């Protein structure tokens, strides 16, 4: 009963929270965004050929899951196309989408958007058995509860969560220090968190701001918890009749221009500084130009203390740090993400190995039927012509020689052409390939650091690829 | 399976899992008494602008709508909702006017999904106005962006007289249905007059209203249930013994109390009849019901019949035990309410939705006489302002000369100079000042009803008889003691 009620509680709310907050700790990808990138892996269409313009992918999607709205599925796509808010890069798109301004696009399907550059290699390997599947509702087709991974995107794309218990913030990074941190906990198992410094200085934005405080970032990266601050850009410079022109091009995050422009305006008229007539914030298609001017008989300063009273060009950014996984959640620190990523990725290429030579030896064995039916043919020729049914066929090569009756059948899958010499020196020459690539795949079995070999292999690929620097201009 | 160890986020998700089960469910509210479905069927409705003006439209589709502009929810309870306030018979008040299959009141709800086809009752356009209205707080859905209205205000306690139907949530919990005109009559009465007892507007109040039209007997229960809301009462048909060119007696009915089927009374009579333990009975009959409803048992005679009508309000569903429960919620936490306090919240609500509506028209009346007082000081000095446009050059210098000359701020000073030519006869020029002084005594109107706070107690009396007006309300029921 109560008992039950209880049990009804404790169903829904996994439910509820496994749905629409926080993520896996192994992918970072929620479960909406996880199956648009798998749905539109499986519309197949390449970046290549140019972005589509439809709302039939969408459609697959909701016909895939029914949600309480496919418009939130729309804003899952559009917020995945908020390059300035959620960082690079999940939409290749060509529609309306804004900016940090306060826009509105609803001209739904009528955006165009397809695969990006970074989910192509970000979700290969389905064809390996790599992840395991679920049945949908609709008994109809499968989905991967989670993902194959290639970086930790919990680091490059950080979390705005919702507060079910309690919300999270979590910070982007770095694409090559992410790199350099996976090099460095692979190289070593006794970091320590200065080595976190090092490899990463610092957490950075699509837009840059100014994170001045160091302590409150040590117990970020340590406890999970703690405060920092966001930082308009300032530059002091001279105006020809003698202004301290204040150009600010960087803000805090999440932070539009508009209302903290106009409640600027309130602070001015309301018996304050009234002769700062001088708001010259416009041309923000090259960049930002965030420009003021301070009146004469004041200082740029206490202008700026007090708008950073006024929280919208210094604020207070909180994290909480939290995450998902094992069906519960997590307070965070590093060696979690880090040794999680890497089991993960421990995981998808031995089991990639498992199926390569899966492959492989069923070639070899094919290869072996091969070989031995082009050592002796004619006898073989001759039996046969002493039978009239390929049963009586498969029972005379199980008289013959040791096969497989998909060996014998594919025996009896040879016409004249198959009656040459040269293609058994081929088949030959194949066969011993196989033979020692397999070979090479049981003895990389049998080696623990050829495994994170090859995760350097990959890391070096997409490091040839892309990288990218600091854009967040950050002084502590 | 679980392995969850955490005890305080069981607890905290379970908190959550209670109170999302409360306000998901039908609940009584402050100011509807509904399901925030039913808000969201209204909202969408009203903002999607299809009148009951325009023809019908297939329903399924908005239903569609409105679920990809909201949550993901199930689909059942959605379109529930969707007969439920399209029944005529079962609320009493008319909302959804549909067009298809139901099912009239026995048992067979029909669910023609394809033949969802309907508008709405003109009685919305009473409900919520609120386009320019600052009046209630909104909720961000699809990665948070579009809005979703808190509750539903109004100008009327319809809601009140509707119904309620939340039981098996936590408590139980309903609101019965009265009818309106001395429902308007008592609440005006105690909006005259602030200091009224109970029994005097109970001498207002009739019994609690019924659609198909109830007997009701007994008052001892009509005492405890306006006061606490607890309690059964007991309730009859209208059944009378008529006489045939022959002399025999037939027991007629006409209708029957809330929530009873023809057809399952109908199959219990038929019991009753091999259960042998009723006599005399010989014809169970029912036709011509679409013209009125009329259902006969027929009896023989010597049978005394009046008596197997008092075993039938004994023993049979024809007789109802009718109970109440209206146990309130006011902002989130349960409480439980007498009839004078519902109207209380319903007045002192009425004065902040007219109280904001008023200062939204007090903002749109400044800003347009700001407005006109920037044309009008244009008008004061106009060839001095034509030799600051002919010697100044920016934006900044017109602006300082303009608040050194006249003290006006930007938007005053550039909607100053947005005037042309065509603006500049002295009959458009006195028709500016005419209309300013029409929005100056418009704004001393609202001043003067700021003053006082008994003209919105007077306009609402208005519109309540307006309402009455349009929208009589005979009675259908029957209280005897």
């Amino acid at each position: 009963l109560t008992k039950e009620m209880k049990a009804s509680f404790i169903d829904y709310a996994m439910s509820v929270i496994v749905a629409r907050a926080l993520p896996d700790v192994r992918d970072g990808l929620k479960p909406v965004h996880r199956r648009i990138l798998y749905g539109m892996n499986e519309l197949g269409v390449t970046p290549d050929k140019p972005h589509k313009k439809s709302a039939r992918i969408t459609g697959d999607v909701m016909g895939k899951y029914h949600p309480h709205g496919d418009s939130s599925i729309y804003e899952a796509m559009v917020r995945m196309a908020q390059w300035w808010s959620y960082r690079y890069m999940l939409v290749d798109g060509h529609g309306n989408f804004g900016s940090m301004d306060g826009d509105s696009a609803a001209a739904q399907r009528y955006t165009e958007a397809r695969m990006s550059k970074i989910a192509l290699e970000m979700l290969r390997d389905i064809n390996k058995n790599t992840v395991d599947f679920v049945d949908n509702y609709d008994a109809n087709e499968r989905e991967p509860l989670v993902l194959p991974a290639r970086f930790p995107n919990l680091l490059v794309n950080g979390a705005t969560g919702i507060a079910v218990g309690m919300a999270t913030n979590i910070p982007p990074h770095n694409l090559g220090e992410t790199i350099d941190a996976v090099k460095l906990v692979m190289d070593n198992p006794e970091v320590t968190t200065k080595d976190l410094m090092e490899v990463l200085p610092g957490p950075d934005f699509p837009t840059g701001a100014l994170v001045m405080g160091k302590s409150g970032i040590h117990k970020a990266y340590e406890t999970g918890k703690g405060s920092i601050v966001l930082r308009s850009r300032t530059e002091i410079e001279t105006t020809k009749t003698g202004r301290e022109r204040i150009v600010v091009t960087e803000f805090p995050y999440m932070v539009n221009k508009t209302k903290v422009h106009e409640h600027i305006v309130r602070l001015v008229q309301e018996k304050r500084i009234e002769g700062i007539t001088a708001v010259r914030d416009e041309s923000n298609r090259e960049g930002v130009r965030f420009v003021i001017e301070v009146k004469r008989d004041a200082s740029a300063n206490v202008i700026l203390n007090n708008l950073f009273k006024m929280t919208q060009m210094q604020t207070n950014f909180g994290f909480n740090m939290l995450a998902i996984q094992n069906g519960i959640p997590k307070i965070l620190s590093l060696r979690q993400i880090l040794d999680a990523y890497i089991e993960h990725q421990k995981e998808v290429v031995v089991r990639r190995t498992r199926f390569d030579k899966e492959k492989a030896e069923a070639r070899a064995h094919i290869l072996e039927g091969l070989l031995i039916a082009l050592d002796h043919i004619d006898e073989v020729i001759r039996i046969i012509r002493a039978s009239e049914t390929d049963a009586e066929a498969q029972a005379e090569l199980m008289s013959k020689f040791k096969l497989s009756e998909r060996q014998s059948q594919a025996i009896l899958d040879m016409r004249l052409r198959r009656l040459t010499g040269l293609e058994r020196d081929k088949i030959q020459s194949e066969y011993d390939d196989l033979l020692a690539l397999i070979a090479d795949l049981a003895d990389i079995l049998a080696k623990p650091e050829r495994v994170s070999q090859i995760i350097k292999d990959e890391l070096d690929e997409v490091k040839r690829k892309f990288s990218d620097k600091r854009r967040t201009e950050l002084m502590v």
